[PDB]
């Protein structure tokens, strides 16, 4: 399948929290992963709070998934050491906690050391950049940075340098990624990414690569913008790796000022519609831009953000159905799957 | 069923956009509606852009639903004449449209007149108040108002006055509501709701009632605050109705700073768990508060926001499973349903 077409990881996000998408329980999903992919990212269960039972570390459920990957031909991309959303914050990660920096170091040291040579790569820090459309903390932009509890407790972005350094000491074999979304738009957040990254390289911070989420729509951003965004990063260093971490492709755009081109019914694109054909071309042109802009030896992987459309976070979004992935509600390849094969080939 | 225990509308949101929850297609859902409820709101298909095919009005799909309702014992609550989210804006509702005010008028006048004796009540304006959590326009607060396209085009909140006057002229029998969420917290948004409603009452605007969406969690906000919030609005006018429009109850609170009390697994509360028992009590206490606070005669209805848990918008939220409604994944009544019957009894 897909993995055989590339010399770098071709990954998928897997669910492990019950219900239909559960990788342990869905032997049909297992067989797609075994046939098509060679790396897994935990969709949720390696997020920060999942490392804890109250205040003790607890790795039973995540060790389960990593041991599954190992026996099923998959490396694992660890997602994620440091990330802000309150639902996944350990209980220590509070403005009130005066031992915050200590508990922050023990987290990185303990988790990275625990998975030492069982995980290929980490999102060491995820989503550190201010995003106008996504600021739950409310605080607005601090020089390009999100003012999350980590920023607030460290007084600045130096929690980023510290997470890299600590992870690198704890596991000297792990590929260490900075990961974020909307940095492919080639706008203000892409510029903040380049400055973020230049600063870490200037400081001697051990970062191995930059992760682009790539949660895109069929027709936005344009690929010239995605191309340029990636080019700008590849230019920063002779060595720095580029990984597409979270690739999914929305047929619907609710931000384009045009409600007349929206698919509003679940039946619209269950078998055949123009949007599925554009989706084949859109997956194709992104994987092409990747191969063209990212030299061999610096390709960290392409990962798609789930197995089958009904598993997707976006199978609904903005009160609109969508069909964002390579496999359809029946676990059958979509024209999207072909676009990726044609690009990789 | 529930509707037989009250002398005000006992309603439910129904889906009609394909898949499992589609009311035209699920005889099992139809039978539940016929048994339990006497009012429907369309979850989606009565939103603004659904009234159009391109630039022309198209009432075909919404007429089918309204026909459905009248045939199966249901009144209809219209949702909504005026609302900001971009996914549902007709093509006219643009800063680039020199005819905005004309197109705005023609929308209200046409849709209201078209449903005139067919829909009992309207959300006339929905979500006009600024919410710190929910500002996609990016503009912040203008004196407690959301600076939506309607607010910008009017230079202020007088689009609200106009929408109520035009609905009243176009369908003089419809009960005319203002609807909003987080106004039950008794915080800053309750205070802005107070200003909003005072102003309309002051201007002589024909508002009939205030809707509380009531998207709550098991333990937040407290019913003391929910009680006082409603009291504050009942206090404004000797005749203003109160309606519960969008009631659902989350077991998971990912805002309480504790990731140790979350249910992370779809199986957690599939059969029984403590959250389901609290949920019975939560539904019960909210309906009791309603009955206590809102005089008979001023009771606009209680509506629950969907039929069965998997139909719910919150069946997943913040990456966590949830179980928000009165019927379970198997269309069996949950303890939630008893809490309602108890409060109504
Ligand atoms: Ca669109
Ligand atoms: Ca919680």
């Amino acid at each position: 399948g897909l993995a055989s077409l590339a010399d770098f990881p071709i990954g998928v996000a897997v669910a492990a929290s019950g219900g239909n998408a559960d990788i342990f329980t869905s032997s049909a999903r297992q067989n797609i992963v075994r046939a098509e992919f060679n790396q897994i990212t935990a969709e949720n269960i390696m997020k920060m709070s999942y490392m804890y039972s109250g205040s003790n570390f607890s790795f039973t459920n995540s060790d389960r998934l990593v041991s599954w990957a190992a026996q099923n031909g998959q490396t694992v991309h660890g997602h994620a050491l440091v990330w802000h959303p309150s639902y996944q914050l350990p209980n220590w990660a509070s403005d009130s906690n005066a031992n915050f920096r200590q508990d922050f170091a023990r987290h990185i040291d303990t988790v990275a050391a625990h998975f030492a040579g069982q995980v290929k790569s980490w999102d060491v820090v995820n989503e550190a950049l201010f995003d106008s459309a996504d600021d739950p903390d409310g605080r607005g932009s601090a020089n390009g940075y999100r003012q999350s509890v980590f920023y607030r407790q460290f007084g600045g972005p130096e929690y980023i340098d510290e997470a890299f350094r600590r992870a690198r000491a704890a596991d000297p074999t792990a590929e260490l990624y900075y990961n974020d979304f909307n940095t492919e738009e080639n706008g203000a957040k892409t510029t903040a990414l380049v400055n973020l990254v230049q600063r870490l390289l200037n400081n001697g911070v051990p970062i191995d690569g930059v992760g682009f989420q790539m949660h895109v729509m069929n027709d936005y951003p344009s690929i010239a913008n995605i191309r340029q965004a990636m080019q700008k990063i590849v230019a920063l260093s002779p060595t720095l790796k580029i990984k597409i971490t979270e690739l999914d492709v929305r047929l619907n755009n609710p931000y384009d000022g045009n409600s007349s081109n929206d698919y509003t019914n679940r039946n619209d694109c269950a078998v055949s519609c123009a949007g599925l054909d554009r989706q084949k071309a859109r997956y194709k042109e992104i994987v092409q831009a990747y191969l063209e802009v990212v030299p061999p030896g610096r390709r960290g992987g392409i990962t798609v953000w789930g197995i089958a459309d009904p598993d997707s976070w976006l199978y609904t979004h903005q009160n609109l159905p969508d069909w964002p992935l390579l496999f359809n509600d029946n676990l059958q390849p979509k024209p999207a799957y072909q676009g990726v094969v044609e690009a990789l080939s």
